[PDB]
Order: structure tokens, then sequence, then C-alpha cells
């Protein structure tokens, strides 16, 4: 059983072995950190199966749940949000937050992602590049997902800068364990002092929306609201920081699609759909132990086992996704959903408004910018450690 998980082949490619198990080995055991052992699943098919079977558990206190590092087995032991709850508990508490992030609220919501994303390039652009390039990421990956998922909460503007960076030490290669828990424990407290006040007098804003209609009756306590709005802070905003930096070096990668892409910013859904597939940034995500024995392709997984569901490889299944290896923002898609947002009941909650981020993104940086270029050879871009989720950690730009 080899060593799980797996290191990317290279920085912008997903881990080699993917593909050799879907040919040869689809269903098989790994290795985890601690010893334990726990089954990887990497077609397409299969991944949908172990994302929607009630015979398996999201739930992290069953012994065998497949828990990948050190820091994960000791975050296991907090009181869970609905990110690590089974039904009927998980749409109970996700139902409270859903709403800002529906389909037609995110439609509603496109005129404020425009103007955040127009805002953050007039100052990327009066910041200028006279003195040479400027960091992408810092200027504009970073904070469009920071200043959204923040206003959104309830942050008041002139709070998001120094939040923005805050949260940005969490999950930085460069942060010490020391800093990296102090801004975890920051953003807490600060989160705390929120919703204190929006109990008080509540605003238009999901933690004003958490004190009033669940808080308030009774349904969840204080800390309760303050733990569903860290969720809502901290799981995809890394990965959204992650998506824009790809999508940027991608089309620097292939100089056609970025052709066509700024001869018709129409094109930017469908970028944004192949962008999602081919870059899989949050890979790790689907896992869950068997509540019973379960079959799976060829293999029995017996109750209490650990399953790995790679949306990553399911994403490159080449009997779904046809020359999967390929970036093809004039992609055939199949009937079969792309897996980047996960499937089943815990599929991103906000698939629609990460999406809209996105689509925003690339359908107005090279209007902005018509000759935005990367300042460093592309061999070069500095890519998180191939050890970890697919990511761009810093990219210079010039415009
Ligand atoms: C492009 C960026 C994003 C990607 C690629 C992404 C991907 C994912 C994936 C793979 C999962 C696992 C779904 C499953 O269990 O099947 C997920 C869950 C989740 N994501 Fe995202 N996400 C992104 C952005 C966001 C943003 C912006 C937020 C916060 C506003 C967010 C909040 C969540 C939450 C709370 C869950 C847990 C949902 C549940 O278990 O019910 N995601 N995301």
């Amino acid at each position: 059983a080899p060593s799980f998980p797996f290191s990317r082949a290279s920085g912008p490619e997903p881990p080699a072995e993917f593909a050799k198990l879907r040919a040869t080995n689809p269903v098989s055991q790994v290795k985890l950190f601690d010893g334990s052992l726990a089954w990887l699943v990497t077609k397409h098919k299969d991944v949908c199966f172990v994302a929607t079977s009630e015979k398996l558990s999201k739930v992290r206190t069953r012994q065998g749940f497949p828990e990948l590092s050190a820091s994960g087995k000791q975050a296991a032991k907090a009181k869970p949000t609905f990110v690590d709850m089974d039904p009927p508990e998980h749409m109970h508490q996700r139902s409270m937050v859903e709403p800002t992030f529906t389909p037609e609220a995110v439609k509603n919501l496109q005129p404020y992602i425009q103007r955040t994303v127009d805002d953050l390039l007039e100052q990327m652009k009066q910041k200028g590049c006279a003195n040479g390039p400027v960091d992408l990421v810092k200027e504009f990956a970073l904070p469009v997902p920071s200043y959204i998922i923040y206003t959104l909460l309830g942050v008041p503007f002139n709070d998001l800068e120094y939040l923005t960076q805050q949260n940005a030490i969490r999950t930085n290669g460069s942060s010490t364990a020391r800093e990296a828990s102090a801004a975890n424990q920051e953003l807490l407290d600060y989160l705390a002092i929120l919703v204190e006040q929006r109990l008080v007098e509540p605003k238009d804003d999901i933690i004003s929306k958490l004190c009033t209609e669940q808080v308030k009756p009774g349904n969840i306590d204080k800390s309760d609201a303050v733990q569903i709005a860290f969720l809502l802070l901290v799981a995809g905003n890394a990965t959204m920081v992650n998506m824009i930096a790809l999508g940027v070096a991608t089309l620097a990668q292939h100089p056609d699609q970025l052709a066509q892409l700024k001869a018709n910013p129409s094109l930017a859904p469908q970028f944004v759909e192949e962008l999602c597939r081919y870059h899989t940034a949050s890979a790790l995500a689907i896992k869950r132990t068997a509540k019973e024995d379960v079959m799976i392709g060829d293999k029995l997984v017996r109750a209490n086992e650990g399953i790995i569901a790679s949306n990553q490889s399911a994403n490159r299944d080449e009997e779904v996704f046809e020359n999967p290896d390929e970036f093809n923002m004039n992609r055939k898609w199949p009937p079969q959903d792309p897996l980047g947002f996960g499937f089943g009941d815990h599929r991103c909650i906000a698939e629609h408004l990460a999406k809209a981020e996105l689509t925003t993104v690339f359908s107005t940086l090279y209007q902005k910018f018509p000759d935005l270029k990367v300042a460093v050879p592309l061999g070069k871009i500095n890519y998180t450690p191939l050890n970890r989720d697919v990511g761009i950690v810093d990219l210079p730009v010039i415009f």
C-alpha cells in the first residue's frame, strides 16, 4: 500500500498515480500517515457513489475515518459544523446559511461581485507596475474572494484589508505553526465580537441572520454561530485564491485560448467550467468511513474502513472526459458533472458563488488589462508544495 496523499507530478499537474490506478486498480488501499489503511477511489462513477451512499459517514469520531495528517486528527476532536455531519443534522444546520448561496441569490449578487472585482482591478491599475511586476495573488487573487465572503458574513469595509491578511496567514506555507494558530484564534475572537454586536443590532449579513433566526430562538448558541461563520470563511477562500491564480497561469500557458477569451469574454463561463475540472484545487475533501459493508467495483469495503474519493482523478477520468489531460475551454461536455465542487448533499455550498466570482474575474481581467502578462517564465511559477493541493503562492505580472 503506497503512502497517501500522493505528490503532484509537477507544479500544475495532478499526482501521476491516479491515471495508473484508474487503468489497473481503480479501487485500492493506500497507507495514511499513521500507518492505517484506507480505500482510494479514482473513477468518476465510483467517486459519485462514495459521495452519495447512505452507508457511508462523514462523522470524524467514527474509527476508521481517513485523517491524512497529524493536525487533521487533532481537529477531529472539536464540536462539528455541518461539513462533518451526516443527515439529518447536516441539512438542519446547512440550511441555516444556504439562502445566501442559492443560484438565485448569487444571480442577484452579480452586480456586487462585479464592482468588487472592478474596484480591486482599478486599485491594482492605479498602483501600476512602473517600477516592476506586482504579485497578482497579493493584489487581486487573494482580496477578491476574501472581501466578498467577509462582506457577506458582515465584516465592515475598514476591516477587510487587515482580516484578509490574517486569514491568509492561516494557510501561508511560510507561516510558523504559532503564527498560523494565532491568526486562527484571532479571527475566531473577531467573529465572536461580531456575533455579540449583531445580536443587539442585526444588520444585513450572514452573521445577523444566524443571530436572529437561530441564536435568539435558541436553535444554536453564540459559539455555534461563530463556528458556522468561521467555516464559511475558511472553507474555500484559499481554494478560490488558487483557482484565480491557476486560471491566469493556464491562460498564459495556452496563448490561443487566452486570445479566444479576450476576443469573446462571453466564453468566461465555459473557461471556468474547464478550469474547475482541470485544476481540482480541493481534492482531499471527499472522505468517509463505511457504516456497514459496501461493495465498490471489485472490492468490498468493510464496516469501519475509510474511503478517500478523488474528485481530482474523477475529473481526469478518460471514460467520462475525452482527452482529460487537455485543457480545452471549448470542451464538449458529457452528461456527467465535473466534480471540482464535490457531489451529493455535501456538494460545495458556495459552488454558484465560486463560479460567479471566477466568471466575473475571467470576463473582466483581460478587458481591464488586455496586455496582462506573467512577468516570469511560466516554468518558474511558484506553485504550492507538491505534497499539497494544487495552487500558486505568488504570481508576478505586468500589464
Ligand atoms: C473555486 C473554489 C471552491 C472550490 C473548488 C470548492 C470545492 C469544494 C469541495 C470539493 C467541497 C467538498 C464537497 C463534498 O463534500 O462533496 C466543498 C465543500 C464546502 N465548501 Fe467549497 N469550494 C470552493 C469555494 C467555496 C467558498 C467560496 C466557500 C465559502 C463561502 C466554500 C464553502 C464550502 C463549505 C462550507 C463546504 C462544506 C459543504 C458541506 O459539507 O455541506 N467553498 N467545496
